[PDB]
Order: structure tokens, then C-alpha cells, then sequence
DNA sequence: GGGTTAGGGTTAGGGTTTGGG
């Protein structure tokens, strides 16, 4: 539940 | 625009992972 971001690979996120 | 992932797009909810706000 506390790692349910992650934050998905190269996907937008962080560009 | 901007924020975990962070940008875009219009739209407020959506959408790669995604809910607002």
C-alpha cells in the first residue's frame, strides 16, 4: 500500500 | 502549468502509473 506509486518506467513521468 | 512522475492535453477528468486541483 506505501509502494503503490513507484512511479511506472519512462512513461511522462520525469521526462 | 504543475506535483510525487511527472509533461501534454482542456479537458477537471483522463492518461503511460493517475487522483485532483
Amino acid at each position: 500500500q506505501a509502494q503503490a506509486t513507484i512511479s511506472f518506467p519512462k512513461r511522462k513521468l520525469s521526462w
